[PDB]
């Protein structure tokens, strides 16, 4: 139940977060309400259960999985993450950059906390990101503000589970600064930009 004893994609992520990732963003980044709190608590359940059995034969298909099921068991694999994949002893790390005053100055402290992270929790961190960056871009149609989103990923990346506003601020400011803390550079800016122009248009 460990991150890194989960089935990894090529790419050097869990199998399960590029599968449901790369799911919603084929067919849900223009759904209203897309990553809100909905659907079958049974169906994610038993999608999640699935993925454990052997994600690399998990087929994600447009009639038979709904794609707030594949939202729901995104958040419920950071939920259930033997360590939050943001990392348990780092905590302290996350509040601390969440409280210094001007915001280039948190990024940068961010990205110092990213560094303590191991290689798999960094991977698997920018690709959620990056993910919630490009929803965000796309919410003239889905409506899914980087506010919106940061609420309603936080409790499952951090498993604070809502108590702690630093988490909330930590994502939406890590969704928001998306090209800076991840260092990405402007060619790939620019292909994200036109493949948003391409889902908004």
């Amino acid at each position: 139940t460990g991150l890194q004893e989960q089935q990894m994609s090529r790419g050097d992520i869990p199998i399960i977060v590029d599968a449901c990732i790369s799911f919603v963003t084929q067919h849900g980044l223009r759904l209203e309400g897309v990553y809100r709190k909905g659907g079958a608590r049974a169906r994610s359940l038993r999608l999640l259960a699935e993925f454990r059995r052997d994600a690399r034969s998990v087929k994600l298909r447009p009639g038979e999985h709904f794609v707030e099921d594949v939202t729901d068991t995104l958040k419920r694999f950071f939920r259930e993450l033997d360590d939050p994949v943001t990392s348990a002893r780092l905590l302290p790390r996350w509040r601390e950059a969440a409280e210094l005053p001007q915001k280039n100055q948190r990024l940068e402290k961010y990205k110092d906390v990213i560094g303590c992270l191991p290689r798999v929790n960094r991977r698997t961190l920018a690709t959620l990101i990056g993910h919630l960056y490009r929803v965000q871009k796309c919410a003239a149609l889905n409506q899914m503000c980087t506010r919106n989103l940061a609420l309603l990923f936080a409790p499952s990346v951090f498993q604070t589970d809502g108590r702690g506003e630093h988490e909330v601020r930590v994502l939406q400011e890590l969704i928001d600064g998306y090209i800076s803390v991840f260092d990405i550079d402007s060619d790939q800016v620019a292909q994200i930009d036109l493949e948003v122009s391409l889902i908004t248009t």
